[PDB]
């Protein structure tokens, strides 16, 4: 069906992302794509990114704000900016 409207789908779609696909943290480390767009507790752009590998801080939710339901540990935060897309590196390249 491909849905899923929440409001603050103006970043993403600007660079080239959607929902649900991974990203690479830190040109490192490897999570899922579930929230995009502005924050309650803090002000800017920021992004809900869930680990893959058994580590994380948070659990999706944020005071009176959640993101997403995570296990214990599997959700992180961070701006679009300090964050790269993920799967399939094979394509422009110079140096």
């Amino acid at each position: 069906g491909s849905s899923g409207s929440s409001g603050g789908n103006l970043m993403l779609s600007a660079l080239g992302l959607r929902l649900g696909d991974r990203v690479l943290l830190d040109g490192q480390k490897t999570g899922t794509l579930r929230f995009c767009g502005t924050t309650e507790f803090a002000s800017g752009q920021w992004v809900g990114v869930e680990l893959d590998e058994p580590e994380g801080k948070n659990d999706g939710s944020v005071g009176g704000v959640r993101y997403f339901i995570c296990p214990p540990k599997q959700g992180l935060f961070a701006s679009v900016s300090k964050i790269s897309k993920a799967v399939d590196a094979s394509g422009p390249s110079s140096g």
